[PDB]
């Protein structure tokens, strides 16, 4: 579900607030995403926004209003052998976003980008 | 899930062996299970037991196979508001479940119970 997906970039990157930095970054960051990605951090959202379009074509798979089972071991990020298929789907995206969005650098720049001109 | 029942039971009732403690007790602690309750503990089973039937009124929504999310606050267990429905659903039959197990007294003459005699 989205409200694990923040919590789990807050187990990344811990000086984060993730509603707020991660919303209206770029192009892809935040609802929607169209056009060219601006910069690293734009290409993982880009990338997850796959993953949850990748994720429907499992049935009955929802992935902002599915839970799932993770736990953050410091930093470190564990997706539960148990998750279903479609859980186990969606955490997967997620947990590479994480990861992602902790390996690329955050441009003041670019958060609320005006997508309706530039993207 | 079945396996966060588990757990959930591991919180309420500290000390506890689920796999061994709660199942094949009475007319319906595990497996499946029909006839008559043989008591309180045996009671609480088929309460649940009606409760996940009801779990398969709502579309897609297998409660072995549903993870949802909540925690364990020192002995006290919180069924996430953010679970979606159907997670929801589960969430509180196995709350309801553990908290009944933990009022219920343990006959242990009613444990591995010929259900095809005293059912
Ligand atoms: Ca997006
Ligand atoms: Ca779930
Ligand atoms: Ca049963």
């Amino acid at each position: 579900a989205l409200w694990q997906f923040r919590s789990m970039i807050k187990c990344a990157i811990p000086g984060s607030h993730p509603l707020m930095d991660f919303n209206n970054y770029g192009c892809y960051c935040g609802l929607g995403g169209s056009g060219t990605p601006v910069d690293e951090l734009d290409r993982c959202c880009e990338t997850h926004d796959n993953c949850y379009r990748d994720a429907k074509n499992l049935s009955g798979c929802y992935p902002y209003t599915e839970s799932y089972s993770y736990s953050c071991s410091n930093t470190e990020i564990t997706c539960n052998s148990k998750n279903n298929a479609c859980e186990a789907f969606i955490c997967n995206c997620d947990r590479n976003a994480a990861i992602c969005f902790s390996k690329a650098p955050y441009n003041k720049e670019h958060k609320n980008l005006d997508t309706k001109k530039y993207c």
